[PDB]
């Protein structure tokens, strides 16, 4: 843990230096040097780093000691994955058009950087991650499983994104109505009561945290300790990984509120209410869901159902099936490190 | 003709792997619609030139072909042109563009936004990856392919972001970037110590020879059983950078002769010409008109590159660099390859 803080300044040096191996002049070098530093200091650090810790703990209590060579190939895919969670938090700030991460300016409203630099800055992260895997593990067996691991969580992530951000939009609504490639015109939002459902919510919820959160931090501590591919415990890796990322999102929703609402977001409290709320208050909530204005506020009053209490009710409900599925792993090492993590959260 | 019927069966590929997602039934039906129209909308109507040179690089190179390996070929061929879709939907965020191949710009569309087009551009980048593992995984030349599809990909955002940012203030005098900034927008201004044609160089083999020409190239090699090991790799570099500038050039000439350079404050070579033969007081002129907003801003630099006989210099620059791309096929010493880029070089 303690490495892997420390370990930063070595992935982000060995990418830097490769982009320091272009053929550029001295000037130019030093220019993209500076502001490449910056993007990476800027958008990677300052976090929590628990998908990191997790790759580290996994790979730890997975081993059967570890030296510094070993060590540094485990660092490098935690820190790959931060990088991962960097250039989606960008490139998700830039789509919900966001003002604060981290307790700063999201890297995107800098005057020096705007919407054009950060685009090309989230293309940048994410392809950084496999320069800094065949740097550092382009010669072990587990290599190709490791980089198919990002790239297939990547996508399942990119298509919960896609669902969170056009679930209520009029594509989904209108599903007979094909998309007008004429029509150019800040399209109105509205609530659609066919998507306030608890399978649509699990659905968004899995492919969007998930996958990246969970399942590729645990699968890359068990590929580079030596888990064979076809072992059975990564398919109960991976229905625990979508338990833990429901139980992790459905508390950030918890979270958000008692931007959610002003987004026109899917959230778990919005489903609840729902779920128990009577028509009067169903048409209170399609009138108000969804503005950018503090009196439209009547959505948080009606969070009245007690929303709060379900949600303890939820998490008790949630954990004891967590670990339900943690107890039949049949490894004593994942069991405790999951365990753990499933606390400190 | 025949890589254009392909297509169909790589984009169902890919859209048939999102299928197998587990999700309910009718989230699937949207997901499909969507997507379907995302590689649709941006991946045809284009003229194919990346792609075309994948085929005929590998057909030189392999000297019949079978398929199942034209299966392979095509499949990188359609790869480079879903690369050049994800780059042209990103730039157009980038640069607030409105027109692509006489269509708007995929992130202006109502059930699109800049939200979606941005997630997009990571779909389809990583879609090329999901493709080459479908048709390429077993080949003993996979790890190579996609290696030289991030390497070619990580050159072209450095020259997009060289190309974005030549200019501005950050890099006009080297000082530290201002992360508290987000309210006093930068006026854009010239950087006359970055007109030069070293810097010009720079810029356009990163933005454009690497994944126009070295990419495609080298996916036809790679396919074709050339071991990433050999010298000829270094040669087609080299042939790949002149050719890369050749075409930005053409391109830039292009834009002049609609096209928004001058307005958008870029560094182009029809810039750099008018900078080295211009006098003293024009240089004050093109300070002072170049990438501004306004129609009269843009008339001053447009009179200039007519005064300045932009045409002729583009001319006798194209006559100079086609005998030097030539010259430099000719010490290639592969019939095959060489013959290729003769034909590519005259029909592009």
């Amino acid at each position: 843990l303690a490495f892997f803080r420390n370990m930063y300044d070595k992935y982000r040096d060995a990418f830097l230096s490769h982009l320091n191996e272009y053929s550029l002049e001295e000037e130019i070098k030093e220019h993209i040097s500076k502001y490449y530093k910056l993007l990476f200091d800027y958008n990677c650090l300052g976090g929590k780093n628990n998908r990191g810790i997790l790759v580290i703990l996994i790979y730890e209590y997975v081993k059967n000691d570890i030296n510094s060579s070993e060590w540094e190939k485990a660092a490098c895919l935690a820190w790959c994955i931060e990088i991962l969670q960097a250039a989606f938090l960008v490139a998700d700030d830039i789509m919900d058009k966001g003002e604060m991460r981290r307790n700063k300016y999201c890297w995107y409203l800098l005057k020096d950087v705007e919407t054009k630099n950060a685009v090309n800055d989230v293309l940048l992260l994410y392809n950084s991650i496999y320069k800094l895997i065949e740097i550092y593990l382009r010669n072990e067996s587990c290599y190709v499983d490791v980089i198919a691991t990002f790239r297939d969580a990547t996508l399942k992530t990119i298509i919960g994104q896609h669902l969170d951000t056009n679930i209520f939009s009029d594509k989904y609504s209108d599903a007979h109505r094909e998309i007008d490639v004429n029509n150019i015109n800040p399209e109105q939002p509205v609530i659609d009561i066919n998507m306030i459902n608890f399978g649509v919510y699990k659905n968004i919820v899995i492919h969007k945290t998930a996958y990246y959160s969970f399942f590729l931090p645990i699968v890359c501590g068990m590929l580079l300790a030596g888990i064979a591919v076809d072992n059975l415990i990564y398919k109960k890796i991976e229905d625990i990984s979508m338990l833990m990322g429901e139980y992790f999102q459905i508390h950030d929703d918890y979270l958000d509120i008692f931007s959610d609402i002003q987004n026109n977001k899917l959230t778990w409290p919005l489903i609840k209410t729902f779920e128990l709320c009577s028509e009067p208050d169903k048409i209170k909530i399609v009138k108000n869901y969804g503005k950018n204005n503090l009196a439209c506020k009547v959505i948080d009053s009606l969070y009245q159902y007690k929303i709060r209490k379900h949600y303890e009710s939820y998490e008790k409900a949630q954990k004891a099936k967590i670990l339900s599925a943690i107890n039949e792993l049949h490894h004593e090492g994942i069991e405790y490190v999951l365990k753990y993590l499933l606390e400190i959260l």
